[PDB]
């Protein structure tokens, strides 16, 4: 089984994802491109992700599960108003 990991790694991400996180955030902020888009592999390296697994469908799979981000082939954005969230590399 993999449900409960799948849980932990979807409030992970959201954790991320959220305006709190976002407001300091810079790093992850100039890897978006103009729309919000980050890769999905790139949230995958993240420390706290990493540590719970290095399975990409079950990465997929827990995002699918989300009503903070949308995915988009291989990139992720905050559903609400990403345009708002980008800076300059």
């Amino acid at each position: 089984s993999q449900e409960l990991l799948k849980d932990y790694i979807k409030r992970q991400i959201e954790y991320y994802f959220s305006v709190d996180n976002l407001e300091r955030d810079f790093f992850l902020r100039r890897k978006m491109d103009a729309d919000g888009f980050l890769p999905i592999t790139l949230i995958a390296s993240f420390h706290r992700v990493q540590a719970l697994t290095t399975d990409i469908s079950l990465i997929f799979a827990a995002l699918k599960d989300s009503k903070v981000v949308e995915i988009v082939d291989e990139k992720v954005r905050r559903r609400e108003e990403p345009e708002k969230w980008p800076l300059p590399p």
